[PDB]
């Protein structure tokens, strides 16, 4: 089997991503952010306190007549930029892009943080880390593509993020047609249940390659690109008055700044970040300064391959017993 479905940036920003998900019988379709870095499919649904939701769209697992209660079970996840949510848990038949899962694990939300709330666009998580992540107790669960995995022709999903602009994930193949040149493939580390890598490089707009190995995460469901504070000083020292605010939480510069391009290496390969995939627009309505997109890592304790960094490439999630990702230009 294969599954393919497009991806759509929730604002002008590319913030964020959503997917339509098919949950139960009959379907309910909710927009879901997927996230490769967290391994957690839950979704706003009846069950979550009503002052805390505004505009989702919610799960009622009463009106699916596939929906089992999974007795006992619990969920708690908190995510790297501080929100939360936790809830119970159903089983419950999913389909992304015509793939279709029985048996999912589907937890539902009884309480959400209030950046869950604020945002109306997003009525879930999709986790496609590895499951050993999973929060659900006291039986830890498997995500959707591990459920999956056997049944695809191909154990592996792609993503294909658009820059203001819609993408594709795809499940169990591969699209030649998606991606120019040639796909390299680079080894993952399972450790910390990330789709975990080791780049080889980097470079600042025009200028000469850095051979330096930045061990990171490739992780769809954070928005900008993480990394060293040596990498992101060399960076935002090309653009004429940036500078890195504390009031603001990091890099800002002049909007009307030309932002260079961003290299990163994989392998001998070589992915191209456009300047303008750099800029996250006015820290505030109708300021002149401007949000970076490359931010520094410190004090996160791992760098992050964000979606700046992956929607300028195809990306290859390889869920072989080996596990590998692979990235190619576009």
């Amino acid at each position: 089997s294969t599954g393919s479905a497009t991806t759509t940036p929730i604002d002008s920003l590319d913030d964020a991503y959503i997917t339509p998900v098919q949950i139960g019988t009959p379907a309910q379709t909710l927009n879901l952010d997927f996230d490769t870095g967290s391994s957690d499919l839950w979704v706003f649904s009846s069950e979550t306190t009503a002052s805390e939701v505004d505009g989702q769209t919610i799960y009622t697992p009463s009106k699916s007549t596939t929906a089992k209660l999974l007795s006992g079970a619990t969920w708690s996840i908190s995510y790297g930029d501080g929100s939360s949510s936790s809830g119970d848990v159903y089983t419950d038949t999913v389909s992304v892009g015509g793939l279709t899962v029985t048996g999912q694990a589907v937890e539902s939300a009884k309480k959400v943080s209030s950046s869950f709330t604020e945002d109306s666009t997003i009525d879930g998580l999709l986790g496609l880390a590895f499951s050993t992540l999973n929060t659900v107790s006291p039986t830890q669960q498997k995500t959707f593509f591990d459920n999956a995995k056997a049944s695809l022709d191909s154990p592996v999903f792609t993503a294909d993020l658009g820059y203001h602009a819609p993408g594709t994930y795809n499940f169990g193949f591969i699209d030649t047609t998606a991606y120019t040149g040639s796909i390299t493939y680079t080894a993952v580390s399972t450790k910390q249940g990330f789709w975990e890598w080791t780049s080889t490089g980097y470079a600042v707009g025009s200028g000469t390659f850095k051979s330096t190995s930045i061990d990171g995460i490739a992780d769809t469901g954070t928005t900008l690109l993480y990394l060293p504070a040596t990498v992101v000083s060399a960076y935002w020292a090309q653009v004429s008055g940036a500078k890195s605010s504390s009031s603001v939480g990091g890099y800002v510069f002049p909007c009307s700044a030309t932002l260079p391009s961003f290299t990163f290496g994989v392998g001998s390969a070589r992915i191209v970040i456009p300047g303008d995939y750099i800029d996250f627009g006015p820290i505030s309505t109708g300021s002149s300064s401007c949000f970076g997109g490359i931010q520094s890592s410190a004090g996160i304790g791992i760098n992050i391959f964000g979606d700046v960094a992956l929607k300028a490439a195809f990306v290859v999630f390889n869920g072989a017993t080996t596990p590998t990702l692979g990235f190619a230009s576009k």
